[PDB]
């Protein structure tokens, strides 16, 4: 269970996919 918070340090892939 990850955080939604998508910013440039951040990665998308396997989070908010």
């Amino acid at each position: 269970a990850c955080k939604s918070t998508q910013d440039p340090m951040f990665t998308p892939k396997g989070c908010d996919n």
